[PDB]
């Protein structure tokens, strides 16, 4: 299948050479799959989810998305226009504020509570979780994602903003999950995209347009913008039969365009997620 003018951080992980401007992905998109977006929430009701999105936790007096920086992310998993994997069903846990905000116990309850509820939902292609979401070291929040990672689902974390080393973020240093760089679309590392060697692959992050609150989209930056990328597109590769939720991580950094970013420091790996699809 073919999107034609898609966002050009879908058109990268589609593609070997930056710039180009359509999006390559298998027709199963995803289907059969289950993507938990841990953040401010998902707008559900947003037409480019149509339907394949719903709330099943939150922590806080709403549900609602009243940030839309979830909602942002979850479209960058699986909405219709802006997401990876476009037929996937895309679960909402908000364990941020609306002000992007959440304490570091919620975030942990938030993986506790996926890790048990991937078992309510039917996934029978696999389930992953995206963590768009991090500040300091904390092992309790590390160990967390690897218990969420080791109970069988495919966990895409955020690098984190503050070009430094991931080693001193969580859950950006957690071995075991899939900890996510930021690149922009000239293949340079964004300016502002953790690094380091805990990092396992980069995704598309500077200027990602994808669903808004309010039923509106925006393009904004971020190492939550590659994260969702990743997540999708693990979340693909399992429908598809060619990875499992414990080493989609690694099948993503085995297939990956290899070398291609500039400004990546020595000791981070310098892999853009790609999805390898060939027509």
């Amino acid at each position: 299948a073919a999107q034609t003018n898609a966002p050009w951080g879908l058109a990268r992980i589609s593609s070997t050479s930056p710039g180009t401007s359509t999006y390559y992905y298998d027709e199963s998109a995803g289907q059969g799959s289950c993507v938990y977006v841990i953040d401010t929430g998902i707008e559900a009701s947003h037409p480019e989810f149509e339907g394949r999105a719903q709330m099943v936790k939150t922590y806080y007096y709403s549900s609602r998305d009243g940030n839309g920086h979830g909602t942002h992310c979850a479209g960058t998993v699986g909405s219709r226009t802006y997401g990876v994997a476009k037929k996937t069903q895309l679960f909402g846990v908000k364990v941020l504020d609306d002000n992007g905000s959440g304490q570091y116990s919620t975030i942990i309850a938030g993986m506790d509570f996926v890790a048990s509820d991937k078992n309510n939902r039917n996934c029978p292609k696999g389930v992953v979780a995206s963590l768009s979401l991090g500040g300091g070291y904390s092992s309790s929040v590390n160990s967390a994602a690897a218990r969420l990672q080791s109970s069988g689902v495919m966990v895409a974390v955020a690098a984190g903003n503050n070009n430094a080393d991931a080693r001193n973020y969580s859950p950006a240093s957690e071995p075991s999950v899939c900890t996510v760089g930021a690149s922009d679309r000239y293949d340079r590392r964004s300016s502002f995209s953790n690094y380091g060697s805990v990092l396992d692959i980069f995704g598309p992050g500077t200027d990602i347009l994808s669903t808004w609150i309010g039923g509106s989209t925006r393009s904004i930056s971020g190492t939550s913008m590659a994260t969702p990328h990743v997540a999708g597109l693990a979340a693909y590769l399992m429908t598809l039969g060619k990875t499992t939720a414990a080493s989609a991580c690694r099948y993503i950094a085995d297939t990956a365009n290899k070398g291609d970013l500039s400004n990546i420091p020595f000791g981070t790996v310098n892999l853009l997620a790609y999805n390898n699809y060939q027509a």
